[PDB]
Formats: structure tokens, sequence, C-alpha cells
């Protein structure tokens, strides 16, 4: 399910080059994750695109606040409860292309400020012999740790798990 | 749907729920119960669940686990759990409270480790279902914890619920894969 | 990160990062980029860096490195690196991917051995800086590996320490 | 050069070397001694080195370390060291063998955890140098491990040197 076929990988190469390839600052790193979803890509995109409702697919979110709300440069506050004194994160919508199904955001303030976290998600339609399905790609770039508590392992784990929830939610909707 | 019991499942499980997963709460404490359907034999699921020395086999977030040398699994034995960074705690020392191989019940209590969970105690029970010719499992897990001094700090329950739910999902994925 | 690169250094390195240190990732992999400033001439640093047969000069945890007898360095050649960071010493077979003496770029892939499954590939570049008559060096080293048991924090740590050893060595030599 | 003693340093240190860093080795065991010059006051260096509960302050490769709650630092106390992945161990439990604040000497033995370093015992001594009206520190650290051997010795030597290098860096940053 996170393991793409060679057919899928060839089809995704141009999108990876375009949206998921970062020019790194020294002291940073990037990861790319994939998730196959047995649902139509318009349905998956309808969930993914909702900047105000990350809790639908992401774990560890208490709440998300944005009022009479969606545009590039919009911000959200995500209260997360993966920290037990609940933490707030301020995130900005960097990209939103409904025709090409691309969105992304950056963490611009709050507890994980020093991470310079930036992420992009793309949604992709596959069709083989009357069967239609979806692949989601999600990549991020983050600063590497300077100063004991590196959370990049946790960042990868959570993306993986989040994408797994997205597949579950979307497949149950379909 | 994997985490939501059918009426037939919850009818059959009433007595188990009353015996192991029903709590009369003190002030400053919270509990919750989670269910997880697994398409695998209960004896296989139980063989994973009972391994007190290997929680990493079915739990996320565990870097490693150590137990005493010449480990004999008996109630009262402890394990030292090492978690990955990014979480409210990086270690947990846990005590085996119950190990009943006949009835398929375990449970543990968090004794120590630096974290925000105080007096956490959980119980896991494993249940056989058979219909027509098919066999499947339901796992129930409940916990009680002390909630912090923020009054109804729903943060603690929200955090533990997520972890427990994710760990039950992994248990299902692991047992199912093993069944194949 | 030697300590941190200046805005001027970063600006000057943009083009090299784009050319040599940006990877088109496979799903399930990650890439990381480290820098080290070195107060020594670039030709000196490169003379150490380019020696595929002698990684032990700048890298940690190497028991030995062996190559072909009468070694002639060119792309496609391999080395066996016995590493001691595992206590039942492990061996790594690594392939020289790039060598450009004119532009000071080299890189290798792990093709066999204990961490063969990681699909590790790394690139090192050496850069000359001159401002107001002092001359110095920045080294960039990047890698890509599959994500898994997760030894990638060790991989970043060891790259950082290795670059620190390169700086210490080259700076001593320049004296 | 910082890991390399001068003849004047080693001559003064002959006494300390003989007392703490010289070994009568049972077969199947090996020992090694390392040195690190630190341009910082020995009291600062000792204040870091003596902190049995905080080895991450000067050691590489440590994810975390815990000591029993309400810990008081005395010979016989233990710590549980958690190490990042990629190395021969996940964990190490270590016992404080020596803690002499007057003479600036500690040491510890590994008594458990899963790795390949059985009966590892090390001793660390911190030394003052003055000559003349200019002050620096030399740290000596030696260990005895029994092997399953160049490999065991090469590994431990690597860690010890790296850790001494960090100690020097961290101390020198604090002195600034
Ligand atoms: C993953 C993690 C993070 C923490 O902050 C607390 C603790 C370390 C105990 C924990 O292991 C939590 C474990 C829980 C809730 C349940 C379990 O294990 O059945
Ligand atoms: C870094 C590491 C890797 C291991 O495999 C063993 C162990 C966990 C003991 C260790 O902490 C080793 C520590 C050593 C040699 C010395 C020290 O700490 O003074």
């Amino acid at each position: 399910a996170s393991e793409l076929t060679p057919e899928e990988r060839s089809e995704l190469k141009n999108s990876i080059a375009e949206f998921h390839t970062y020019q790194l600052d020294p002291g940073s790193c990037s990861s790319l994750h994939a998730q196959r979803i047995h649902a139509p890509p318009e349905l998956v995109w309808s969930i993914v695109r909702r900047f105000d409702k990350p809790q639908t697919y992401k774990h560890f979110i208490k709440s998300c606040s944005v009022q009479n709300f969606m545009r590039v440069g919009c911000t959200r506050d995500v209260i997360v409860i993966s920290g037990l004194p609940a933490n707030t994160s301020t995130e900005r919508l960097d990209i939103l292309d409904d025709e090409r199904r691309v969105t992304g955001f950056s963490i611009i303030g709050g507890e994980h400020r020093l991470t310079n976290y930036k992420s992009v998600t793309t949604v992709h339609r596959f069709e083989k012999e009357n069967r239609i399905w979806t692949v989601v790609l999600e990549s991020y770039v983050v600063d590497m740790p300077e100063g004991e508590d590196d959370t990049r392992m946790f960042a990868d784990t959570v993306v993986k798990l989040n994408l797994q929830k997205l597949a579950t939610v979307a497949e149950a909707m379909a």
C-alpha cells in the first residue's frame, strides 16, 4: 500500500521532480512518502484540500482554527496533543491547485517553529482496465537537529500513519 | 468499522466488558474502552498480545524494550520501554498485572519513567468469534489514568486514546499478515 | 554547520546544491545535506576527499579499506570498507560513482554488504572561497537512503563527525 | 595534537598514570589510555565530567539517560543509558565506581544492557597545568574490556576519543 509498482513509479517521476524535490539548505533533510488508495482521486482530493480540517486525516489533533473561511497565504492554528502540555502550531497554506491536485503548507510559528518544516501533498489518478484508484504523495523538508531531541523519526512515522488514516477514511467514503 | 462492534459482538461481549473493562471512577481519573476486530485466529492474536517482553511487535513508537536477564514471564515482572523522540515521554517502566493464558487476559500498570502519565493501568482481553465457518477475533482494551490538575484536561484522554487505537490497528495488521 | 554557513556562502553554493546535492526521491527514501567550513586551501582538502582508496584519513569507524592491487582510480571501481561501528566487524562494498578533479566532485554508492538494503548514495563537493585575500574551503556532503532498525540519525551523526575530522586534518596539514 | 601529550605533560602525569591508568591484564581482556588537552579551567572540566547522571552533556551517541528518582550521586549509584540506533548496543546500565572531588577522579563499570562490551570499566582523571601564569587542563581516560581483538579495541578507542573531543569543545564553549 505504501509500495508503488514500477508502473506507478514511472508515472509519478515527473510529479516528484516538479513538486517533491527540494533544494536543501545545509543542515536540512527531505523525505517522500506514498500511499495507494482504493478510491477515486476527486474524493481523496476533496479531503486533502481542506486546509481548515486536517483532523479528518491526521492523528494527534485536538482542534484546528482558521472564520467565515481558502487561499494561498491563509493561516491555521493546529492544536496538537502529541505533546502533553498541548502545543499550538501556526501553519500557512503555501500551494493550492485544484486543477492539478497539489497542496502544501509551512510551519511558520509555535512549538515546532525552529524546524522550518515545509510539506507538499499531491493526488494522482490511476486507471487500469476499467479500475480506478489513487496514489497520494507527501514530502517534507525540515531542519536537522542542533542540540538530544531530534523528531524526524517521529515526523516520518506520523506522515505514514496519517496517510494510512487518509486511505481508511477515503475508502470507507467510496 | 474495524473499531466498531456489531450488535452481535457487543451482546456476546457484555460479561467481559462488565468483568474487565468497567470502572467506578474516582475524581481526577479517566477511563476509556477500545475495540478492534481482527481477521485472524484468536490463538494467534493472543500469542502476540501475551508477549510482555516484546510490545514493539504490535505497538508503534517503541524504540526498544528490555526485561531482566533469565526472563520468566510472571505477574509482577517489569519491562523498561524506550520510546522515540517527539512524544510526552521517552521512557516507561511497566509492571505485568495480569497474565491469564486460559481466559486470554493481560494488563499492565505504568510504574515509572519520565512522562505525563500517572497511575496508567490497562487491561487487554482477546475474544473468539465463529460464524458459519469463519473464525475471527475481537480485542478489547481499556485503561484508567490520573488526569492532570487542569481540571477536565481532555488532552490526556485524547492522547492515550490515539495511541491505544493506533496500537490495536497495528496488532490487527500484524496478526492478519501472519495469518497469511 | 562549521559553525553555520554565512548568507554569502549560502548564495554562492546554491548552484552546486542544485547540480550535485538534490535528489529525485523514490517513495520511501530521504536525503540530507551537511556543510563544513575548513580553514585550508581547497586543493589540499580535495586531495584528501578524492582518495577513494583511503577513506580512513577523514572518516570514523573504519578498520580497513581495500581496493584492487595496483589501484587506478576511475568511476566504476569498488572498495571494500570494513567498519567497526558494528562489533562483529561488517564489510561494505562501495562503488565510485563520480570523480571530477576539475570541479572537485566525487560520490559513491553502497552496492553490497550489511547495509546494501539502504540503497545509500552520497556526493561530496569542495568549494573555494576568497574574500579580501583570505582563502578558505566549504565542503558539502549529501546522501540519499531508503527509510527502514532506523540507523539514519547515526548516518547524519557520522557524516557530521567525519567532516569535523576532515577539517581538523586539513587545517593541521595547512600549518 | 590535542589528543597528543607533550613530554612535560607526560612526565608530571607519570604518577597519575601509574595509579589509575595502568593495568595487570587477565588474558581475554584489553586496555587502552587516551589523553585530551582542554584550554579551559580544570574546575569547569571537572564540573561537567563529574555529572554521572548527565553523560549526554559530553558524550556522543546518547539519546537519553535516567537515574532512579530522588537520585543522590554516590559511588554505587547506577544510570540507564539509551543509545541511538546503528551501534552494537541499544542500552547500557552503568555503575559509578569512583567519585573523588578532591583529586578529580571518576570511573564507571558497565554492568548490563545488551551489547558486546562485557566487564568494561573506565577511569577518568582531570589534571591542572600551570606554566607559567597560563592555565589549561589535561584529561586522561583509560578503560579495560574483555573481548569476544583489534575490533573491540578499535571501537572503544573511537568512542572514547570522540567523547573527549566533545568534552574539550563543550568546556571551551563554556569558558568563552
Ligand atoms: C508511546 C507513549 C508515549 C508517552 O508519552 C507515554 C508512554 C511512554 C507510556 C507511551 O508508551 C504510551 C503508551 C500508551 C498510552 C499505551 C500502551 O503502551 O499500551
Ligand atoms: C556509545 C556506545 C555504543 C555501544 O555499543 C556500547 C555503549 C552503549 C556502552 C556505548 O555507550 C559505549 C560507550 C563507551 C565505549 C564509552 C563511554 O561511554 O565512555
